[PDB]
């Protein structure tokens, strides 16, 4: 490929990144803000300054890969650092974790990565049995609350009931611990969420006028300790909850409080924060596949069941090839965490389709995913939602380009990549997620709006089976 100049400039000193950060927010929006400069510089490669500069981020320059082909040197530990940059060019203060760097900012070249990351693993591992069980009865439970509230209201409000649903199958399935016997009672959605944007609002915004967000949001970081109250109950619910998983840190050499603050944020954050977008997401999209796509989800979900004697299982989860299509199809089509990072660690060559770029040691890479996983020129009908489009061996192949996990589908997180730690509890959640729908429902309709995360979803119709 011919070497190309990388197009893009960061314009004036301090004007430059607050323009950049008007359009990204207010004026276009992330998806139109990158393809409008795709556009104009007639390349998914260039230089570009990203949120939230001001006072929060020391340095808002990167260059973004916005194709499937140069995205993945972002999955390449010898090409990038990952060390410190979970949330981009800023960093939260690790008041709000304990005074510890949590795994997730934490570069391969660390040893507590290898460490807290197999700590993970055997979390993942040691919950296998309880999974199946917990999460049929707590969706069970959500599902007949929503058909309550769709008869009180004529709709239903998804995310309302779903953040405390997918936390009580979390604390069950993971710790066998359910948080009604708890201090906790019902409160972990509402101070997961203090939390959470107290780490994330510099990437946010509530739709309020830019005049009150900018100086309230965008521009300083929220004291941590207006949330440090808040985060002490999550962290007495994981230090007695968790006790089994805590004698495996001891044999992996973790101290207690290092150990129950991963576990926190791996349960809080990456999981429960994760679910939050997706699940929503996922009832938007497959509610706007149509009736069709549910009615033939329910007959092969209902289909399998009864081949396989009523009992839902791994092995029967694999026969439900429209489902597990649908799912990868979810995940390739609204990644639910987009924009992944990473710093070059040598000089690069970045090849893209058309050109390749060179970029020096020390520069900051950046990836808006959903550009990478709707690239027209490695997939086809690239901007459609096509549920059956990972069916069969051909679209299997494919899974190599659906990147939700910060690596491909086809490979196998690693004590030695940052692919994400629960790639495989992920996708099968997902799948549980949308059986449990169609072994009920039929077919269903949805009215949508936004959220600073991703959607807002109401049922306006669950038609039983
Ligand atoms: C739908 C839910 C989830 C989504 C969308 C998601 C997505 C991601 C992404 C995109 C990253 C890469 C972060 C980066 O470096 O930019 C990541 C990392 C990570 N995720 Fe997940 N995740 C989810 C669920 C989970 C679960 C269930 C676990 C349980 C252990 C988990 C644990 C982690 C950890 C520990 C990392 C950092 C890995 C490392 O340091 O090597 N995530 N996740």
């Amino acid at each position: 490929l011919p070497i190309r100049n990388i197009p893009g400039n960061y314009g004036l000193p301090i004007v430059g990144p607050i323009k950049d950060r008007w359009d990204y927010f207010y004026d276009q929006g992330a998806e139109e803000f990158f393809k409008s400069r795709i556009r104009k510089y007639n390349s998914t490669v260039y230089r570009v300054n990203m949120p939230p500069g001001a006072f929060i981020a020391e340095n808002p320059q990167v260059v973004a890969l916005l194709d499937g082909k140069s995205f993945p040197v972002l999955f390449d530990v010898d090409k990038v650092e990952k060390k410190d940059l979970f949330t981009g060019t800023y960093m939260p203060s690790t008041e709000l974790t304990g005074g510890y760097r949590i795994l997730s900012y934490l570069d391969p070249s660390e040893p507590k990565h290898e460490k807290l990351k197999n700590l993970l693993f055997f979390l993942l591992k040691s919950s296998r049995n309880r999974i199946f069980p917990e999460f049929q009865a707590t969706y069970s439970e959500l599902f007949d609350s929503l058909e309550k509230e769709l008869s009180l209201k004529g709709k239903a409000d998804f995310g309302g009931s779903s953040d405390g649903t997918a936390f009580n199958f979390l604390a069950r399935a993971f710790y066998g611990t359910n948080p009604a016997d708890t201090k906790l009672k019902a409160d972990a959605p509402g101070l997961i969420t203090k939390w959470v944007l107290f780490n994330l609002h510099p990437l946010l915004s509530i739709g309020l006028p830019r005049v009150i967000e900018e100086p309230l949001i965008h521009t300083f970081s929220l004291p941590p300790a207006l949330v440090k109250s808040d985060y002490q109950r999550l962290y007495e619910f994981f230090l007695e909850s968790a006790g089994e998983i805590l004698v495996e840190a001891d044999k992996l050499g973790i101290s207690r409080e290092e150990a129950t603050h991963n576990l926190l944020f791996a349960t809080c954050f990456n999981t429960w924060g994760g679910m939050k977008i997706l699940f929503p997401n996922m009832v938007k999209r497959i509610g706007r596949a149509g009736h069709q796509v549910h009615n033939r989800l329910a007959e092969e979900i209902r289909s399998v069941i009864k081949s396989n004697g009523g009992e839902l299982t791994m092995g029967a989860i694999e026969k439900m090839e429209l489902t597990k299509s649908v799912v990868y199809e979810c995940l390739r089509f609204e990644p639910p965490v987009t924009a992944q990072y990473g710093r070059a660690k040598k000089d690069l060559v970045i090849e893209s389709h058309d050109a390749a770029f060179k970029v020096k040691a020390g520069e900051m890479l950046y990836g808006y995913q959903p550009l990478a996983t709707r690239d027209p020129k490695i997939f086809d009908r690239a901007d459609e939602f096509v549920p059956e489009r990972f069916v069969g061996e051909e679209g299997e192949k494919l899974l190599r380009h659906v990147l939700w996990s910060n690596g491909p589908e086809t490979e196998t997180p690693t004590v030695g990549n940052k692919q994400c730690a629960g790639k495989d509890f992920v996708v099968l959640v997902a799948r549980l997620f949308v059986i449990e729908i169609f072994r009920r429902y039929d077919s269903f309709d949805i009215e949508v709006g936004t959220s600073p995360l991703g959607s807002s979803v109401n049922f306006s119709s669950l038609r039983k089976a």
